[PDB]
Order: C-alpha cells, then sequence, then structure tokens
C-alpha cells in the first residue's frame, strides 16, 4: 500500500460554485461557498487556503497560495440526483441515474391504497409534519382506530406513527418492511422508511426508542466493501454509517456536532488502523444550508478550519488526507434545497515534500472511490478513475 492510512473527509454541502447542469437542478446562480464568503465579508479559512483551497477558485478572503500543502481540484456531479446519498455513493464508486422522490404535497393516493391494502390498516396524516406535531395533530384518532399515522418531512422520507399499545411493535416492523418494498418502485423511491411507535395519551405523548429504519442500499458493492472484504478498516464517523447503510463499515463512531466529528477523527488518528476513516461533518447541511443561514455557515466554516493544525499534527508519512463535499446547499439560494455544484477536492500528505499540484478536473465524484481503492490494492469500481499515481 502506497498509504497505510486515508482520512477522507466530506463537508456536507460545502460546494464550489455552480455545476455545468445546475440548470437542469433550478440551480442557476448558486454558489456554496462563494456567497458565504461575500456575506462574510472575507471568509477565513487559513489551513484550508494553505492546502490550496484559492488555487481552485479564488473567493473573497480564499486567495491563491503560490505553494500549496497538497494537491487541489474540483469534481462533478455525474449521477443524477444532488441528494447526500446519492453524492457518497458516488463518492464511493457508483454511478445513480434514478433520483430519489420527495413529498410536499404527501404521498400519492396510490401508494397509500396498496398500503393500507397490504397491512389492512387504514392511513391518516399524509403529509409533512414534524413528529410532535403530528402525534399531538392525530394520535388520539390512532389511538382510537387503529390506524396508521404516515407522514414526511422536506426531505426523502416515509415515516409511520402507531401506539405501542394499539399496533405492537412486531407488526410496525413488519408494516414498515411492506412499505419498504412497496417504495423501492422509481415512481415511489424514497430514501428510508422509519417506524415511529409512541406511548403516551393527549397531551403527553413520547416517541419510544424502538424506533427503526428501513434504508435502500447502496445501487451495488462500494470501495467500502472492497476494503472490508479485504480485511482492511473501515472507520465511518459520524452519518456516514446510515448514509450506507452500513455497508462495508467495520467501526461506526457516533457523533453529535461537527467538533464532536473533528474530535473522533483526531481520535482515529491516534489509533493504528490500515485503511480508510471516513468523517461526514453535517452540520453545513442541517443547520446552516437548509435554513438558509449564511452567518452561521460561515461561522462554521472558520471553527471547522481552526481544527485543521490538529489533523495535520498528526498526519504521518504515509497518511493521505482527502477534503471534498457531497453536493451544494447554497445558504443565500431560494427554496430550502440542495444546489448542483461542483465540489472542492483537496489531496495533502507530510510526505508531499514539494507541495502539490493542480490536478484535472475530477469528471465523477467516483475518481475518489477509484483512488483509494487502487491505493489499497482492492477491486477497481465500476465508475471513477483513479488520481493515486499523481501524487
Ligand atoms: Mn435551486
Ligand atoms: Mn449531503
Ligand atoms: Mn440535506
Amino acid at each position: 500500500n502506497k498509504y497505510k492510512r486515508i482520512f477522507l473527509v466530506v463537508m456536507d454541502s460545502v460546494g464550489i460554485g455552480e455545476a455545468p447542469d445546475a440548470e437542469q437542478f433550478g440551480d442557476l446562480g448558486s454558489d456554496t461557498i462563494g456567497h458565504i464568503a461575500e456575506h462574510m465579508n472575507g471568509l477565513q479559512m487559513p489551513n484550508m487556503v494553505k492546502l490550496g483551497l484559492g488555487n481552485i477558485r479564488e473567493m473573497k478572503g480564499i486567495s491563491k497560495v503560490e505553494k500549496p500543502l497538497g494537491y487541489y481540484t474540483k469534481m462533478q456531479e455525474k449521477s443524477i440526483g444532488k441528494d447526500t446519498m446519492t453524492g457518497h455513493w458516488e463518492i464511493m464508486g457508483l454511478y445513480i441515474d434514478t433520483p430519489f422522490q420527495v413529498f410536499p404535497e404527501g404521498f400519492p393516493k396510490e401508494l397509500l391504497d396498496e398500503l393500507e391494502e397490504k397491512t389492512g390498516r387504514k392511513i391518516i396524516g399524509n403529509k409533512p409534519a414534524s413528529g410532535t406535531e403530528i402525534l399531538d395533530e392525530l394520535g388520539q384518532e390512532q389511538m382510537e382506530t387503529g390506524s396508521l399515522i404516515v407522514y414526511t418531512s422536506a426531505d426523502s422520507l416515509l415515516q409511520i406513527a402507531a401506539h405501542e399499545e394499539v399496533v405492537p411493535l412486531d407488526e410496525l416492523y413488519k408494516i414498515c418492511k411492506i412499505a419498504r418494498e412497496l417504495t423501492l418502485d422509481e415512481k415511489y423511491k424514497v430514501g428510508r422508511v422509519i417506524a415511529r411507535p409512541f406511548v403516551g395519551e393527549p397531551g403527553n405523548f413520547t416517541r419510544t426508542p424502538n424506533r427503526h429504519d428501513y434504508a435502500l442500499k447502496p445501487f451495488g458493492r462500494t470501495v467500502m466493501n472492497e476494503l472490508k472484504d479485504s480485511d482492511y478498516d473501515v472507520i465511518a464517523i459520524g452519518k456516514i454509517s446510515d448514509i450506507y447503510d452500513g455497508e462495508g463499515v467495520t467501526e461506526s463512531l457516533r457523533t453529535k456536532s461537527n467538533m464532536d466529528g473533528m474530535d473522533k477523527l483526531v481520535d482515529t488518528l491516534n489509533m493504528d488502523f490500515t485503511g480508510l476513516s471516513f468523517l461526514n461533518l453535517v452540520d453545513f447541511d442541517a443547520l446552516f444550508g437548509h435554513r438558509r443561514d449564511p452567518q452561521g455557515y460561515g461561522e462554521a466554516l472558520q471553527e471547522y478550519d481552526a481544527r485543521l493544525p490538529e489533523v495535520f499534527a498528526k498526519l504521518k508519512e504515509d497518511d493521505l488526507l482527502l477534503i471534498t463535499a457531497d453536493h451544494g446547499n447554497d445558504p443565500i439560494h431560494p427554496g430550502t434545497d440542495h444546489t448542483r455544484e461542483y465540489v472542492p477536492l483537496l489531496a495533502y500528505s507530510p510526505s508531499m515534500k514539494e507541495g502539490g499540484q493542480e490536478l484535472p478536473l475530477r469528471q465523477t465524484f467516483a475518481d475518489i472511490g477509484a483512488t483509494v481503492a487502487e491505493n489499497f490494492g482492492v477491486k477497481m469500481p465500476e465508475y471513477g478513475t483513479s488520481f493515486l499515481n499523481e501524487l
């Protein structure tokens, strides 16, 4: 192995400008990092800049350096979706040609009729809601009738709530497996079905820990699967294990915040593993992009950048650090959805004694997966082209 350890960091949603196909996704004008930098009157990410961020693209406060520490370029998404699952699946060697559906006016009647027919229970609600709100609204009716509450969010989710005394947990889990099968159809294709059992009574309903999730498996064997199969470590930090439905994961390190995720990254630098340590930093997307909060996004980016020196100091000569994103989510764009953007790519090892250079633009995010696969001598993904031998 050329590198013993690869540390891969996805700054979730940290896009570096509208992609060539942004118009088809309603995303003309989008620029995540750029528009944050404008809002801040200069974004301050001095560690990312020394890696080469400004050499990718100069932005306010983000300037070129003569001798970047690592290699730098951007990557273009090939897959049809701009969601977190698609972007991550593509990073790890896949090509996804159907989108995950969302249902802002509720699920279509034909899907709900099928679910009612197969379960023998009637369905109520059928709208975007928070869990708390929909129980307050419909919990009593659900208890009294034995119906199922089906609700969704702005994300590709189908959630089914029922009182544990009224619909036994075993049946609720069977109902969700049925729903999971029905939602494999391309017209109804949802990212995750979630069992939402609750207890209590009107004015005091509680969602129980008996929640279970039925996520879609990645559409093919990933580079993570190949690493785990070949007896390497695959250390998933944060939402990574969920995004891949555990496929190829050997250790899952749960996190509660971006700073907790950088702590866990450091924990893995301190571990004697051979393989991949893979971090998702989700707060960028969930708290700043989706909430259209550019000031918050800028502060969060600055906080993240201030953690990098500690990472740099613990990298060894045969370690490689890769920093990228999975899509954009421009916090001044209309609506609340992701934005179809190029993503940055920085590749740094302290063995780069001459500093890095510009890499050719990556035509698919799967170039990351292909590089990781070539490094560890595992079977090459069907999509992507390695840049291992250019480092
Ligand atoms: Mn848009
Ligand atoms: Mn994402
Ligand atoms: Mn999102």
